[PDB]
């Protein structure tokens, strides 16, 4: 998956943004089991200012996470990765859970590259993983925390 | 819905920020019915020269809107919607619609969270909204303009 | 289409950015059809430390592309013009293909607008553009390096 996180300038320390990614990676790794190295995080940050809701300005306390994922998991199992995304992102960066929003989109597997590689469909990377090359293991294991 | 609002730093004062917000949010509650607070506008920027159309660097007059919306309404009113905001977002940012990008992409409902909790399906935001419990409806009802 | 592109702050010279951006633009028309003023790149950056792999913070040297495409076009193609993006954005920025994270969302095309106007069906780009204002046709053929 890509995860893009849209935050405020500084309200996410680098400790505070390492703690996030690493729950939103534990999230989909514990729901999906798709391997750590297999999900990044992107954090997009703004001025404080730049997010409206309902066309009030806000203030620097919102968090948008636009979760980027391949087609073919049970909205069941979907749903339950967006609550957890919720609960551990509020824990991770001290933040109300009334300012969160997640949202979900899914694409093709068959449309979807990482390290350069077309990505196979949910529950088969460890056969994926196995077909890759030495090289490329080694290279996507450097990516696990 | 989110939209996200991708222009060049310092093309919109805070002014014409908050006019391009309401513009956007005006037309989703007018065309949709789903409440003013249920809209985020999320403006990203980024340094004029950024932006290529056609492989030429273009200036800080560009605007893309990627709108994120929960499936279910018709063609007929996405587009309505659509061209709503390309007509209103000129005025509000006094940018010549040649020069405005919009797409809609859409979610499965179950699959997008607000406010932490998950969205109802388009329609159904009034008996949503009144089962919320009341610090949430409280929390949400101050984001409106 | 619209290609979002996100990168660290500075990878990228301006020099970088213009190969870049005419490296998928070349890409997208030589294997759609559709001419080069319809293709948007656009530029996103943040500074390096931003991005997480596996919950591991990634230097500067890392890209991901998101390609917003009309629906309509075969898996097939898809997965060439995939694989043509990472091949040449490796040229073009000088990085490694296992930097390269490509993915490729899809939309109706009625709900997709380009200098204000609607897009036609994938293939209809010919007689689409000669139906267009003169006025129209001169502010897009001007965007073609």
């Amino acid at each position: 998956p890509v995860y893009m996180v849209y935050v405020s300038q500084d309200r996410l320390t680098p400790s505070a943004k390492h703690a996030v990614a690493k729950a939103i990676t534990d999230a989909h790794r514990g729901l999906t089991g798709t391997q750590h190295f297999l999900a990044q995080v992107n954090f997009q940050e703004q001025p404080a200012g730049n997010v409206f809701l309902g066309g009030v300005q806000q203030g620097g306390d919102t968090i948008f996470v636009h979760g980027l994922h391949r087609e073919g998991r049970s909205a069941d199992l979907k749903g339950q990765l967006a609550q957890r995304i919720v609960d551990d992102v509020s824990v991770a960066a001290e933040i109300d859970r009334k300012h969160i929003w997640v949202y979900f989109g899914e694409m093709p597997a068959q449309q979807m590259v990482q390290y350069g590689r077309f990505l196979p469909q949910p529950g088969h990377e460890g056969e994926w993983f196995d077909n890759l090359s030495s090289d490329e293991r080694a290279f996507m294991e450097t990516n696990v925390d």
